[PDB]
């Protein structure tokens, strides 16, 4: 019986029906829904601001790769890249009118660049139709292909994401031995480095064996290598093949590590057992780095 602090009620919101109604008659689909995403009714227009934020997975729904933790459908081959797919994507985005949008996108190890150009010039599309729509691509690490992480930064995004998912001590347990913790955080200061401008941002979950000690030192070395915002989340293990959950992590130790992650100087960190790196992003985007006055 999973603990109260992981449901949520049924989204019911003015603007979450508005937001459902026009998305049925375009051509998209949004993790939000094909997650089952317990936050929708907050990140559909919920929240003070009254912004949508959604997720797009771009180059398909599934991976290969079949990670310890991960919830994304696995498949054993990937889809086909579709070539109309930036343009027909930026453009239902723009009807939609989300105000902000996290693009991401799994491992494809079958292309070169990791799928780099393609999800650039999905960026491209959307900013040229509505430069009012705030982006954020959500990437993996392009094996620390330095100029596709360039391509991805340099395309025109807000908000360059990408997750370290668990402290150090913890990546081979948890994360697929062809990424690690220090590639990682190479990604992100590269993108800083090439477009200083753009905000960085990763997400880490708990839940998964860390301890407090961990945590503390992994928050303090990704403000070592600049990332501007931080998410902290809960484990919940996807089916019974995947890594158990450790502990549920509960509401006011999450609070806490916002509080840290305040005083080592995040410009935000959304924590919270239901959060994860979409998690009503555009609202913490509008509060804590343009400081929007209602
Ligand atoms: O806000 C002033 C400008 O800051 C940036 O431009 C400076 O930093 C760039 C590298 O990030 C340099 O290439 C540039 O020559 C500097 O002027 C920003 O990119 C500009 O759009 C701003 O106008
Ligand atoms: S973490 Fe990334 S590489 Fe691993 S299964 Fe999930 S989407 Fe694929
Ligand atoms: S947390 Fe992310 S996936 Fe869930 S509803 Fe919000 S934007 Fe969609």
């Amino acid at each position: 019986r999973l603990p109260p602090w992981l449901k949520t009620e049924i989204p019911m919101g003015k603007n979450y029906n508005k937001l459902k109604n026009t998305l049925r008659n375009l051509n998209l689909h949004t993790v939000c829904e094909e997650a089952r995403c317990p936050n929708i009714g907050e990140c559909w227009g919920g929240g003070e601001y009254a912004t949508a934020t959604a997720t797009i997975m771009l180059m398909g729904d599934t991976c290969t790769r079949g990670c310890r933790f991960c919830s994304v459908k696995t498949a054993r081959n990937p889809p086909p890249l579709d070539a109309s797919e930036p343009y027909n994507t930026a453009k239902a985005i723009a009807e939609w009118g989300l105000d902000y949008v996290v693009l991401t996108s799994v491992d494809r190890d079958d292309m070169p660049d990791g799928g780099a150009e393609h999800i650039a010039k999905t960026v491209s599309y959307l900013k040229e139709r509505n430069p009012k729509i705030l982006v954020e691509c959500l990437t993996p690490d392009f094996r620390g292909d330095l100029k596709a992480i360039e391509k991805v930064a340099l395309s025109g995004l807000d908000v360059y994401a990408h997750n370290v998912e668990t402290v150090p001590e913890l990546q081979s347990k948890v994360r697929d031995p062809r990424v690690n913790f220090d590639q990682s955080l190479r990604v992100l200061k590269h993108a800083k480095k090439v477009q200083p401008d753009v905000i960085s941002k990763t997400s880490i979950m708990l839940g998964l064996g860390e301890n407090d000690e961990q945590v503390y030192a992994t928050m303090k070395a990704l403000r070592e290598a600049d990332v501007d915002c931080l998410t902290l989340g809960q484990y919940m293990q996807p089916t019974r093949r995947h890594l158990k959950v450790e502990e549920y992590i509960t509401p006011e130790k999450f609070k806490y590590w916002e509080k840290v992650g305040n005083e080592l100087g995040f410009h935000y960190t959304a924590s919270g057992p239901l959060v994860r790196s979409s998690y009503k992003a555009g609202e913490f985007f509008l509060k804590n780095l343009v400081a929007k006055r209602k």
